[PDB]
């Protein structure tokens, strides 16, 4: 069941406690926290492989992978990591991160389309764990 569209937050919750955890200033913690809510997210499914772009005014992403094969990107603080992606049942894949350099919480993010059509997004940093819901535009 596929998550390809063009999607539009509705609520997020746990960024800026996500955000402390990772040490991002307090100062742009608040311009990030503000930008969430205006993100715009455009996903690409084919069966396993997902484009995933992100784009707000100040942070703009674009993510590439195949379920089941490594990856790199950038944990939301921006450090480049190593990423595995996998199905934990038919609707939600998770994500497991290893830095490339250096040492950090232990990062990890998880995306799920639901029963009634909202695509749900976390991130996790140690104990913290930030949720960020969609709908279709
Ligand atoms: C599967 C969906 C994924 C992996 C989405 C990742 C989204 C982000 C890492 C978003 C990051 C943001 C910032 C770093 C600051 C501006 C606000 C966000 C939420 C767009």
């Amino acid at each position: 069941p596929n998550q390809s569209g063009n999607w539009k937050i509705i609520r997020s919750e746990n960024f800026e406690e996500l955000l402390k955890v990772l040490g991002v200033n307090v100062m742009l913690r608040k311009i990030w926290v503000a930008a969430a809510s205006k993100q715009a997210v455009e996903i690409k499914q084919e069966g396993d492989t997902f484009y995933i772009k992100v784009s707000t005014t100040v942070y703009t992403t674009e993510i590439n992978f195949k379920v089941g094969e490594e990856f790199e990107e950038q944990t939301v603080d921006g450090r480049p990591c190593k990423s595995l992606v996998k199905w934990e049942s038919e609707n939600k894949m998770v994500c497991e991160q290893k830095l490339l350099k250096g040492e950090g919480p232990k990062t990890s993010w998880t995306k799920e389309l639901t029963n009634d059509g909202e695509l749900i997004l976390t991130m996790t940093a140690d104990d913290v764990v930030c949720t960020q819901v969609f709908v279709r535009e």
